[PDB]
């Protein structure tokens, strides 16, 4: 798998997620994947049925997402280990209104490098938290 | 630069790091070298003059400061832009109590290998905030 080959898969990856679906966020993924979230405070691990789960709930805050590469200079590819390592700003809209931050997202993808068998995510877990108590102020 | 030359130069910026120092934390970085942090929330950008005056800052509150790397199998190396990722345990005592978190490091080395270059670090940015509001909280 060449060092192209490994970045279509992740930017494919990120192509699904953005349409955000539980199908759709699985979609590029080995059935065995597991998604882990980096940073203690937030820490989390989701195989593809807990992922689906996850984006369900999700989507009924998030009306929208969009993460997308801030700067294709940016990406670190590691052909021996098939990882790939985006920087991404990420764009919501959501019922407490819009949602605007940035994440690093790290891709280890298949032996022959057409799926994502394992993910990192690193989110600004203090936005996190304002975002929290966003939700948590809705007031009728 | 070998893949085992570029982890080489990130493990000897380790080292001098767990020494803090303003000399150590500089001994492994070229004069132009500037240090990203990453999230918006702590985004902010340092030069050789500022890092050294940040970490002069943090000896007046840490006690004491270590970081390591948590496992050799965690770690990224991107030989065609120079650039390996850490995922660090970091830990030590302060004023105002323990410190225990995690971060991601990507160092971009020199095109020789030998010096970093440009450093992004991923802090969790939730643990960042609790221990200023702890900072923050100073009373006599
Ligand atoms: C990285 O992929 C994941 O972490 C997946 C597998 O699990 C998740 O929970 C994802 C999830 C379900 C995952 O795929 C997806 C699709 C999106 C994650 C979002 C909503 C993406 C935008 C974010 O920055 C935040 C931090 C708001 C994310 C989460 O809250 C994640 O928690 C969420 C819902
Ligand atoms: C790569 O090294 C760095 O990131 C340097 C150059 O810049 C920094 O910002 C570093 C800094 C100046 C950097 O060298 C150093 C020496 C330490 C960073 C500490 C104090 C390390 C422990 C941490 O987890 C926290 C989040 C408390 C760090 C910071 O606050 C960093 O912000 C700090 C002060
Ligand atoms: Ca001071
Ligand atoms: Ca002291
Ligand atoms: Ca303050």
């Amino acid at each position: 798998p060449t060092r192209e080959d490994l970045v279509a898969t992740a930017k494919l990856f990120i192509a699904k997620y953005n349409e955000f679906t539980p199908e759709s966020i699985i979609s590029v993924r080995t059935p065995n994947s597991v998604s882990h979230r980096l940073f203690p405070t937030r820490n989390a691990t989701r195989n593809i049925g807990e992922s689906m789960e996850a984006c369900a709930n999700a989507k009924e805050v998030f009306k929208s997402l969009t993460v997308s590469v801030i700067d294709d200079n940016d990406t670190i590819v590691d052909e021996r280990t098939r990882k790939v390592v985006f920087y991404l700003a990420s764009r919501g809209d959501t019922i407490v209104g819009e949602w605007k931050s940035e994440c690093i997202f790290i891709f280890q993808m298949s032996e022959d490098g057409k799926l994502v068998d394992r993910i990192w995510a690193g989110f600004d877990t203090a936005y996190m938290d304002e975002f929290e108590s966003r939700l948590d102020g809705i007031t009728f």
